[PDB]
């Protein structure tokens, strides 16, 4: 009574690709593609993911995914394309409007519900009235997510919980390094990136750990600072070189203040990498008691995108609507996407 | 609508201790204690737990433990006395005679279904027929437990799980210094505890895993040896100096083997500390890709009485019998320990 869970992979850049391979090692079956670059369009899925064998899926343009859509016959849309709500709808509207779950590593979709809160009704609203369930996941939802949570579920009092996440600008696309102002002058840095202080994802990240800790958010306070090295570093990314005192990137320190009294203090670093740079996460949770959880140099690609694959049977099961991940038990490990015939 | 959720404590000593004055802090209110030692029988359990105000809460012995069930109308009884089901059984069978759950942190009882079944039957069906619920928590509901199970949401395919938990015996009463041997000389150690391979914590808290992970079991293996130190070290719970090449407790290692192909290989290590010695928790799940947390000096006594407490809610809310917390989802931070009028 089970089949493989179909999905069609709306991005086939750097995490679409890892997503086309890794969703068929678990036994699910990619029966669409959509991406709007020159390279990607028209290509085979399968061939511009890197696998020996093509799949027979051409990648459409965004503008044809209704075709898309109406022939797949999909369980799910998995969307790896820009990181803010304005840029992500067109796509969630498309799944929603066809009946398929969606979800997003688009990072203002972790937790939308402030920062973009007449977009995420609408969604929500379209969702439910196609009896398909839409959200966002990805890094966070374990590792600015469900570890602390879990570790919070072994702690007498939380007085504060304290964050660093850093992650390498060179493993991901362009909307991540432009949202971290990779390449400006400070002077640009301040004027672009800093004076609009466009909500960080740990803005987001933080908001969510509140909704499932039970708090309520009284304010949130956010700078962005841009980083630096003492040397040229290249942009793969941006296809340019960032000179010695420009840019590398951003720390966004958000601090999220609570009625009920605790505060989440979050840095999270998004550059390029000097020689023997790592990616880092490391949380403390100051109270009774205090612990400290340290991951030892994260491969946040894989782990973004395990977590997605791992949340499909969840997302299937889930109530319609725009339900966010804070509502769902941890992610389980998944060995077979499979779903009810 | 609501009122403090009704606990009496067996077992008022080194984590007892703690859970009285810790429940009271969150909003639960003590009803009713038991406790063998000479020091403690006839004391109020609120002076034995440090607080300066006497609660009125006489300590009795567990000859008398009918008499402070019948008296004390309680919800929950928290059991931290002994480490082996057939040492448990006495005092689970009063709660569920009285129909009050129970929670234990005895080490067995995390995960006893193999290891004693015949009580874990025995007890299932004595509380299902009294509407309550037995379980066993502590530091491995997580730490052995759900910090595991929540990176795995995270991991596209696990191929090993490897564990390192230590912890400092002296933190912890007589049960633990004698299941480790401490004290013993290397032969005695060498012929009782090593030749009886008696099942070590993460024994248990292995299969709890492969419960949670919905994986079964094929085979598990076990070595235990003795720890030592180069000078002599002072046990509290034994009352003695342990000389050099003595054991001072005991290392365990757990091979777990399943059915799916996972392996689940745990070091548990329980022992008198030389100076700058600390507790330490490490995992590494092996596979793709390769991910390791690590623990920085865990306050291992503080985190098995706090998740304990976080874990009273949902135990009320289980359905009755013997159920262990791999079926629960996991333990949340709980601000207030009340229940239905
Ligand atoms: N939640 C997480 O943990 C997490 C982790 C990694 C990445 N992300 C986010 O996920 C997004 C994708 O990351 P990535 O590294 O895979 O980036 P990428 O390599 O640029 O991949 C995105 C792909 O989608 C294309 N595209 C963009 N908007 C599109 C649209 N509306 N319809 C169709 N195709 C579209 C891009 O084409 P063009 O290049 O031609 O625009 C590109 O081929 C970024 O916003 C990133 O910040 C989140
Ligand atoms: N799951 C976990 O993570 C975890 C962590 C901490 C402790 N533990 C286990 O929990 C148990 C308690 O630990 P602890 O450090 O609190 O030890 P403890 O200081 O020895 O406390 C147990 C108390 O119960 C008394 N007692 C023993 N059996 C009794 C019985 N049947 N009825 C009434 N009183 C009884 C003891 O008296 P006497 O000294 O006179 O016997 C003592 O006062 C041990 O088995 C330990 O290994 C588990």
């Amino acid at each position: 009574s089970k089949r493989p869970i179909r999905i069609i992979q709306w991005g086939c850049g750097l995490m679409g690709q890892t997503l086309i391979r890794t969703l068929r090692e678990k036994g699910a079956e990619l029966v669409g593609a959509i991406d709007h670059n020159a390279a990607r369009r028209d290509r085979d899925a399968g061939e511009v993911a890197g696998l020996g064998q093509s799949l027979g899926v051409r990648i459409h343009p965004p503008d044809q995914a209704d075709a898309v859509f109406r022939e797949a016959r999909a369980d799910v849309c998995i969307l790896c394309t820009r990181s803010i709500m304005s840029e992500l709808a067109g796509a969630l509207r498309v799944a929603a409007r066809h009946g398929v779950n969606a979800i997003t590593i688009g990072e203002e979709a972790f937790y939308p519900w402030t920062t973009s809160q007449a977009l995420t009704e609408e969604l929500d609203q379209l969702a439910r009235a196609n009896d398909c369930t839409l959200t966002g996941s990805g890094f966070q939802d374990v590792f600015a997510g469900n570890l602390i949570t879990v570790l919070a579920g072994a702690t007498h009092r939380i007085d504060r919980i304290v964050g660093l996440t850093q992650y390498n600008a060179d493993d991901y696309g362009s909307a991540l390094a432009q949202k971290h102002g990779v390449g400006l002058d400070p002077e640009t840095f301040a004027a672009r990136i800093g004076a609009s202080n466009s909500p960080s994802y740990v803005w987001n990240s933080n908001e969510w750990l509140c909704a499932q800790l039970g708090w309520r958010v009284r304010d949130i306070r956010q700078q962005l600072l841009p980083t630096t090295h003492t040397g040229t570093l290249r942009s793969a990314s941006l296809g340019r070189e960032v000179p010695a005192g420009h840019a590398t990137g951003m720390k966004a320190v958000v601090v999220t203040e609570t009625h009920e009294g605790p505060v989440i203090e979050t840095h999270c670093v998004g550059k390029l990498y000097a020689p023997g740079e790592v990616d880092l996460n490391e949380w403390t949770l100051r109270g009774e008691p205090d612990t400290t959880v340290t991951i030892r140099q994260p491969a946040t690609p894989a782990l973004t995108c395990a977590t997605v694959l791992n949340r499909l049977p969840q997302l299937l099961a889930a109530p319609p609507g725009f339900v966010t991940t804070d509502r769902f038990t941890p992610a389980t490990y998944v060995s077979r996407l499979e779903t009810e015939a």
